[PDB]
């Protein structure tokens, strides 16, 4: 049940929103492929104009990079945040961890796909990693002391 | 324990089968690399014929795309389906969610690696995403109402 | 709580260390990008010397491959190992599963980024996959018998 720990509802809200955000990136990628006529597969290209459309595109590649960075960061959060929710952290402190990650990651996607000037994207990445590092260390201590 | 919720055994069966399915894709990728003599690393190439075999191959790239799409879809399911199992959904309805994803994703890999005509692969992707979207929204409501 | 099962603390220790190890790979990737002046984005390149630095680099690509292989292997472990911890396995046997994966994966990153001769990296990959396959099969039987 969602009320297994005081921090769990907040974690589940933020995590699920971020999963949906990743799904949005996937949809955008597909739409960009269609609009720019840039497909990764010959079977896709032949359906949508001909073999010349099996090609790379800078905007498609950008979408893929944003999606991959999401996989490099959001997936670890899904694990760390879940475990962290059951360590009995301060409700407000836990909320701040999840919110900083949520805001940081949404901002990251906006900065990436919106082609915002450096180092905006890099800063959003680093900001979002901070609560992840914090949770990781807290889990390490709790796990180690229970060995 | 597996009987913590009525939907959990079905989720664990489908998810673990899909993880194994991803492992199979990894093995296939390696086998294709060896057969087509197309390695990503100079150290691999020098062991298997010479430096000229550090090269890209369309079939290897296809395998990597299928594997990456798995990571973009199956990993979120592992999270969403687990949480969803504990929300007390209708046993049959939950089973249908997991089965549609399982069948959709297996079909996706067959359509991708088998080079089936468009839009077969795209349809299997979309079909499998439907129960994921459904579970995501259900988790959102449950999490939000417990805040 | 961490003491929900005898195997859980060991799992959480190994998994969190591996997540941190992935974060280290991400940091290394960024550092290599800066040192070799090889950026994936024009906005990054213009900040760090000019448009000519939006380019690929073999060392950066190697870092990305190591990170991707981590995503292909460590993420499934996070799921499998968590579920496996609650199946009531022998404490020592469970510990061995987690340790073999931890050692195998750390060795994999060292072998990859350190450019060690073949088949060292391939062996570390295979070694680490063994406990994952073992856990997957055990989960399959437990899930199937509870249907
Ligand atoms: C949202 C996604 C699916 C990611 C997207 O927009 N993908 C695009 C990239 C290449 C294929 C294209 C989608 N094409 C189709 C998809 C379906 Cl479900 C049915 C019919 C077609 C068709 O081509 O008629
Ligand atoms: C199933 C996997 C491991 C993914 C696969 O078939 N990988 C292939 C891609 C490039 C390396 C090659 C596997 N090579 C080896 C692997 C081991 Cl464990 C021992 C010895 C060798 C050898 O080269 O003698
Ligand atoms: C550790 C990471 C963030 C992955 C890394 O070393 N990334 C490098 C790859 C390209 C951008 C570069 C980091 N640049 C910055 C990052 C911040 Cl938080 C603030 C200012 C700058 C700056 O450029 O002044
Ligand atoms: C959850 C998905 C987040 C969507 C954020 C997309 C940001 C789009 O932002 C757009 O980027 C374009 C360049 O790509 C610019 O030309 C436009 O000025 C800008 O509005
Ligand atoms: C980036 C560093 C994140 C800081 O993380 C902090 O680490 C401390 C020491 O391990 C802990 O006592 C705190 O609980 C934790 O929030
Ligand atoms: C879990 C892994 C799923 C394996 C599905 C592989 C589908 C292989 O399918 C094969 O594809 C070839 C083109 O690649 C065709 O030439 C063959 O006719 C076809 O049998
Ligand atoms: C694609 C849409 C998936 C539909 O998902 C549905 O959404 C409804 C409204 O949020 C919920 O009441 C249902 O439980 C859910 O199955
Ligand atoms: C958790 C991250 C693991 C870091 C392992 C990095 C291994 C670095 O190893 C280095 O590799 C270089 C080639 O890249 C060689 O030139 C050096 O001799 C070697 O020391
Ligand atoms: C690689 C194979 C991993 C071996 O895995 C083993 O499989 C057996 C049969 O399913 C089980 O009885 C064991 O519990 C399991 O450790
Ligand atoms: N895989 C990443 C590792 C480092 C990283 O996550 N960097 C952040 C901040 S510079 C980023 O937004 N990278 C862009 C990307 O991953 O495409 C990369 O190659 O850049
Ligand atoms: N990363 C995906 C995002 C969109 C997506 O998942 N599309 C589905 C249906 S067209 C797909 O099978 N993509 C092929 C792939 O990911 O390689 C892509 O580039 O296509
Ligand atoms: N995606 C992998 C699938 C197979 C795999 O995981 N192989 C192992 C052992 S050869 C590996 O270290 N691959 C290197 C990599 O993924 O970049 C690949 O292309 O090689």
């Amino acid at each position: 049940l969602v009320m297994s720990s005081p921090a769990l509802p907040a974690f589940l809200l933020c995590s699920t929103l971020l999963v949906i955000k990743m799904y949005v990136v996937a949809i955008i990628t597909g739409q960009v492929r269609l609009r720019k006529k840039a497909f990764a597969n010959p079977e896709d290209a032949l359906r949508h104009g001909g073999p010349q459309y099996c090609r790379s595109d800078p905007d498609v590649e950008r979408c893929l990079r944003a999606h991959r960075n999401d996989m490099e960061t959001i997936y670890p959060f899904l694990f760390l945040g879940f475990v962290y929710s059951f360590l009995g952290p301060n409700p407000f402190v836990a909320w701040m961890h999840f919110l900083v990650f949520l805001v940081g990651r949404v901002a990251h996607t906006v900065a990436y796909l919106g082609k915002l000037r450096a180092p905006i994207r890099s800063v959003t990445y680093t900001l979002a990693q901070l609560p992840c590092a914090s949770m990781a260390l807290q889990i390490l201590w709790e796990a180690a002391r229970h060995l």
